[PDB]
């Protein structure tokens, strides 16, 4: 099969300090739930999908109860078959990307200090007037899982590669430089969205979030309640002010890091400039494997 020449393409394991219950990392009582839940599965008729990585991801986001795991990957599996997900980097064509990156901007760029694929949105800056000129919620969604499952075919099978274990996870920097009250209400709907999808189909995918350029109340909020949020996701979740350049290179390499946000890396304004381009170990041959090249979201 095909589907075991992908997963011996490249590393499966986790490094050793990673949370507990990712691969590589069971305890005797994980291990057992693991395949117990993976009967189900078979018995219940499913083919795809079924390895550790994934069926960990899911029983990770139930505290491990196989129950409630095998729910939730159900009904992520019927999702996939109604939203025609398992087709999607062929089917859907985001021809208007150049047309509406400025007006939201959304870019994968390099990798952070443990592998992951460091993803970008300019959310602050956002105009939706603008956009909904030339396209629709409906199809700014499609974009967003047809970018989520190039990361999981294309981009993290590769940012293992070049990292020496498995990468599961992206780490997202959401800019908040622009927000007002009136765009906040206007995004709200996409977002809502966007984190049902991320949460119920694509759950354990989030490994790092910081949220830079924070108003005064929102970063003060956090900064409070810090103490009362679980120790994990205290560990995930950032929000940041107007400093942040020096918490982003705790996490990103100044060399992966785009000069805006406080690095050195840059990007030809001929291509297209950075809210167009797509760059990083899944764009090099070293790292690419079976799975070959990840497509471009657009013709030019
Ligand atoms: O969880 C993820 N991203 C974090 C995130 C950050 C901001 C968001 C959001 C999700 O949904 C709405 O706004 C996430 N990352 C990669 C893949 Br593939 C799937 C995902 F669900």
């Amino acid at each position: 099969q095909q589907e075991k020449e992908f997963l011996e393409s490249y590393p499966q394991n986790c490094p050793p300090d990673a949370l507990p219950g990712t691969p590589g990392n069971l305890d005797s009582a994980q291990e057992k739930a693991l395949a117990e839940l993976r009967k189900l599965l078979e018995d219940a008729g499913f083919i795809e999908r079924l390895d550790d990585s994934t069926l960990l991801r899911f029983l990770r986001a139930r505290k491990f109860d196989v129950q409630l795991a095998k729910e939730m990957f159900e009904n992520c599996e019927k999702w996939r078959k109604d939203y025609g997900t398992d087709t999607i980097l062929q089917d859907f064509h985001y021809d208007e990307k150049p047309l509406i990156a400025k007006f939201y901007p959304q870019y994968y760029h390099k990798t952070d200090k443990d592998g992951r694929p460091v993803y970008f949105e300019e959310l602050g800056a956002v105009n939706l007037h603008e956009m909904n000129k030339v396209t629709s919620e409906e199809r700014m969604l499609k974009n967003l899982v047809w970018e989520y499952e190039s990361v999981v075919q294309y981009r993290l099978p590769a940012c293992s590669r070049a990292a020496g274990h498995l990468v599961e996870t992206s780490c997202t920097i959401m800019d908040l430089k622009g927000i007002s009250i009136s765009s906040a209400y206007s995004v709200m709907s996409y977002v809502r969205e966007a984190s049902y999808i991320s949460q119920n189909y694509y759950p354990e995918r989030m490994g790092k979030f910081y949220i830079i350029n924070a108003p005064f109340g929102f970063s003060t909020a956090f900064r409070l309640f810090k103490p009362f949020l679980d120790p994990v996701t205290v560990s995930k979740i950032f929000i940041l002010g107007s400093s942040y350049q020096k918490e982003l290179l705790k996490q990103i390499p100044a060399e992966n890091l785009p000069v805006k946000f406080g690095g050195k890396s840059e990007v030809d304004e001929s291509k297209g400039g950075l809210y167009l381009s797509d760059i990083g170990p899944w764009r090099d041959p070293k790292y690419i494997g079976p799975e070959g090249e990840a497509p471009e979201a657009f013709s030019m």
